[PDB]
């Protein structure tokens, strides 16, 4: 059975339980947490490229009110995201699970922008999904999961200083 676990769930948990924020920039910032997915159970010989999107986790704008995270009441529906293609992409099942597939040049920005950088909306918070898709083999295969542990929502600034504190203790 393909499974797909997190690494570094542990720390992820820390700025979860404070509401995670990712800087979002016109050029594009790298995340911290990096996104690190454990893999086994690919075929070793078999083709893959890796995907990673971002699904609005709720269709709501959310704000830092008196030191809290609030969603506003006028939700608008939330158009997909872009999809970002891990960089070893393709490549066979055991270059994959070899070591943790670590998404760290993806940049998040608030602007359409040349490529590689994924658009996400400010203030909307939003849950990373990675897509195992089996490529050049005679029958396609998709393989998806999400990564609760990973919400964020995306900001132009740090809000909650707790925030600010724990990604320069770990960075
Ligand atoms: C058929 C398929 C499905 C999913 C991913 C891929 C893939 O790994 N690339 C990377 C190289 C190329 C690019 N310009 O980035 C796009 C296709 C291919």
């Amino acid at each position: 059975e393909l499974r797909v676990g997190l690494e570094e769930s542990e720390l992820w948990l820390r700025f979860k339980e404070l509401t995670n924020e990712m800087i979002v920039t016109k050029n594009g910032r790298r995340m911290f947490p990096v996104l690190k997915v454990n893999v086994s159970g690919l075929d070793p010989n078999a083709m893959y490229s890796f995907l990673l999107d971002f699904v609005a986790a709720d269709n709501h704008r959310w704000k830092y009110v008196n030191g809290e995270w609030v969603p506003g009441g006028k939700p608008e529906p939330q158009a997909p995201s872009c999809v970002y293609i891990h960089p070893d992409s393709p490549n066979f099942g055991a270059h994959w699970m070899k070591a943790p597939v670590s998404f760290s040049k993806v940049k998040l920005t608030n602007k359409l922008n040349g490529g590689g950088q994924i658009m996400l909306n400010s203030l909307h918070k939003y849950e990373p999904r990675i897509h195992i898709v089996r490529v050049g083999g005679p029958q396609r295969m998709i393989t998806s999961h999400c990564f609760p542990e990973t919400q964020f929502i995306a900001v132009t600034a740090y809000q909650n200083e707790e925030i600010t504190a724990l990604k320069i203790k770990y960075n």
